[PDB]
């Protein structure tokens, strides 16, 4: 399975993986001064990052199926899209990019929000055109999206 992290960035159980350099999530970064859910509306932005927002606390942008976002999180993430959970589909009509996800599989991928509230992935490089949405969520965690 892959593996989640701890607040501290410490691997919870198997072994650590380095997320991909292009990935919207860069490492090491702080989080989990307190669980704040955003909706679909309401994303943090960059400026949110050291003074936080009317909402909460910001450390980026985490997602899980429902969909549920969050502008921080203090519980088990993934850094990586658990890609053994997704499923290969037709591309959806999208709501909104949310920013670029290492898989499972160390490769990149293009993250969006589709019209249906599915979670979605698409190789941004080499493999391109393998398309996946986020369909078990067994551990019910987030990936952690983008750092601020
Ligand atoms: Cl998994």
């Amino acid at each position: 399975m892959e593996p989640l992290y701890d607040k501290n960035g410490a691997v919870l159980f198997g072994e650590p993986s380095d997320t991909h350099p292009q990935s919207t999530l860069k490492l090491p970064h702080p989080r989990g001064e307190k669980e704040v859910i955003v909706g679909i509306r309401d994303l943090p932005r960059k400026g949110d990052c050291r003074t936080g927002n009317r909402l909460g606390p910001v450390s980026g942008l985490f997602v899980k199926p429902g969909p549920v976002f969050y502008q921080d999180y203090s519980g088990p993430v993934y850094h990586r899209a658990p890609l053994e959970q997704f499923k290969q589909a037709p591309m959806c009509e999208v709501t909104k990019r949310i920013g670029r996800v290492t898989g499972s599989d160390g490769n990149l991928y293009h993250m969006y929000v589709c019209t249906d509230g599915c979670i979605l992935v698409k190789t941004a490089k080499h493999h391109h055109h393998h398309v996946l949405k986020w369909v078990y969520n067994v551990l019910d965690s987030p990936i952690w999206v983008t750092s601020c």
